């Protein structure tokens, strides 16, 4: 099963900076939800999401296919609370109709990092939107409650090695979690791009605790919490040496994770020999906008 890049027709660098930059207009206007974090974080979840439904092994999911459109994945439960990222799109899709879906989602991953102080991300355009039938089952995204062992054999699915693991669960310093999509609660608010959920995985004092759902997280009396999958990364010792270095190592953490992330909203497409280079967007800062 085979996904050739294709450029939306006679689109360049310059009209993909006008959809990163309106996204990135409607990042700063839209300043009120989720109590002030802003929209970056759950744009990120769902960079992640609509690509993390890849399966190496028959090339099916992925970013290409715009997929999370259809109801059937927009209703997976493992995407609770990501409609809210899909409303916001909404507007810019509206105004830039020529994007693939699968180009959008990602293209508001991308930027939500970069408006957030991350690293740039370089960002290939070219996904082309699948038909309702190809559209994966529920059930490809990654369980929390586990431990390191299933955290390493999931991401081998995704062609995700351990320090490949590691940068990306970085992403876990933006947002919070919300009992009611997930059942999980707290996490603070943070809506910039830093290595310190490493920094707090290392430094807190850590708690196992039972929350209102019933599920199990780990707490610390800062205000801090930490999923199972996230404190399985200094439970194992290979993860362990990792998060150190990415603790100790901030340009490091935001150079591997900007390919992790980039890896991971390209995994399953072919881009031709001619296709245009990654693009690296200009945040609106660099812009004077
Ligand atoms: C073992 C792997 C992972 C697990 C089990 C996991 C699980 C979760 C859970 C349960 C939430 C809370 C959702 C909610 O209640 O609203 C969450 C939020 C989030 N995840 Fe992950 N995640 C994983 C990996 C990742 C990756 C690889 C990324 C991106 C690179 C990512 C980005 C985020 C972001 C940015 C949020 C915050 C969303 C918000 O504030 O609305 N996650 N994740
Ligand atoms: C501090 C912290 C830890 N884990 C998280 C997992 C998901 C989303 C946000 C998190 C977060 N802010």
């Amino acid at each position: 099963l085979v996904h050739v890049a294709s450029v939306e027709k006679g689109r360049s660098y310059e009209d993909f900076q006008k959809v990163y930059n309106a996204i990135a207009l409607k990042l700063r206007e839209d300043d009120e939800y989720d109590n002030y974090i802003g929209y970056g974080p759950v744009l990120v979840r769902l960079a992640w999401h609509i690509s993390g439904t890849w399966d190496k092994h028959d090339n099916t999911g992925g970013s290409y296919g715009g997929t999370y459109r259809f109801k059937k994945e927009f209703n997976d439960p493992s995407n609770a609370g990501l409609q809210n990222g899909f409303k916001f799109l909404e507007p810019i899709h509206k105004e830039f109709p020529w994007i693939s879906s699968g180009d959008l989602f990602s293209l508001g991953g991308v930027t939500a990092v970069q408006e957030m102080q991350g690293p740039k991300i370089p960002w290939r355009c070219g996904r082309v939107d699948t038909p309702e039938d190809t559209t994966p089952d529920n059930g490809r995204l990654p369980d929390a409650d586990k431990d390191a062992g299933y955290v390493r054999t999931f991401f081998q699915r995704l062609n995700m090695n351990d320090r490949e693991v590691v940068a990306l669960m970085g992403a876990h310093a933006l947002g919070k979690t919300h009992l009611k999509n997930s059942g999980y609660e707290g996490g603070g608010a943070n809506n910039v791009f830093t290595n310190e959920f490493y920094l707090n995985l290392l430094n807190e004092d850590w708690k196992l605790e039972k929350n209102d759902a019933n599920n199990e997280q780990w707490d610390s009396k800062s205000g801090y919490m930490m999923l199972p999958t996230d404190y399985s990364l200094i439970q194992d010792p290979k993860y362990l040496s990792i998060v150190k270095e990415y603790a100790n190592d901030q340009d490091k953490f935001f150079k591997d994770f900007s390919k992790a992330f980039e890896k991971l909203l390209e995994n399953g497409i072919t881009f031709p020999k001619d296709a245009p280079s990654p693009f690296i967007f200009k945040t609106l800062e660099e812009q004077g906008l």
